[PDB]
């Protein structure tokens, strides 16, 4: 309830942030830990939204029951197909704990169409190595923070995927992470360079959430 709240602020955030159109079209939430995303999404016009449950907890059965609504049970992020989802999708996000995106954004990739826009939230207490977190389960150092944005972004290029933009999420993780959008097309005439986006990180790590 209130973590769906938190997750729904979150989102706006970054919808807004980076202009980008919902209405009408199909979407992919691919670690649905709350109903927080998906409800933003079928509020902003959605067609339809898959959300891939993550196996414990409980998505809400009126968000189940949405004839605009499926949830897709017992499949992780890695796993995820076209397949396995009803089809490449528009728009896909992703809110996941206790994994890299470098791992998971191959079959994120997979499952987005060509014009899609793929916004995955960057948490860097899950992308930086061991020592790197610090007390409290957070990481406070700034430049850490940065690079895990940065390695996400490299990543993504290698599939394809270029970067467009990225802001801070408006509310840190429970524990006090900031968390950071990063805003990825494969057809784009507005991909960031490199020093574009180290411009874009910078910022972000300042503004904060
Ligand atoms: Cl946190």
């Amino acid at each position: 309830r209130a973590w769906v709240s938190r997750g729904a602020h979150k989102l706006v955030g970054a919808l807004e942030a980076f202009a980008i159109a919902v209405a009408g079209r199909r979407c992919l939430d691919a670690g649905a830990s709350t109903g927080g995303f998906t409800e933003v999404l079928l509020d902003r016009g959605a067609a339809h939204v898959v959300a891939a449950d993550v196996g414990y907890g409980q998505l809400a059965w009126s968000l189940r029951n949405d004839p605009r609504v499926v949830v897709l049970e017992r499949t992780n992020a890695r796993g995820l197909t076209p397949e396995a989802i009803g089809g490449r999708v528009d728009l896909v996000v992703a809110d996941l704990s206790f994994i890299s995106l470098a791992t998971v954004l191959p079959a994120l990739v997979g499952c987005a169409s060509r014009d899609a826009d793929i916004v995955p939230l960057v948490k860097p207490q899950f992308e930086v190595g061991k020592g790197q977190v610090g007390p409290g389960g957070v990481v406070h150092d700034p430049q850490l923070r940065a690079r895990s944005v940065l390695a996400v972004a490299r990543r993504a290029q290698e599939l394809g995927w270029h970067s467009v933009g990225v802001k801070a999420s408006p509310l840190p993780g429970p524990s006090g992470n900031v968390e950071y959008f990063l805003w990825l097309r494969t057809q784009t005439d507005r991909a960031l360079s490199a020093k574009g986006l180290e411009d874009a990180v910078h910022r972000a790590i300042s503004e904060g959430p």
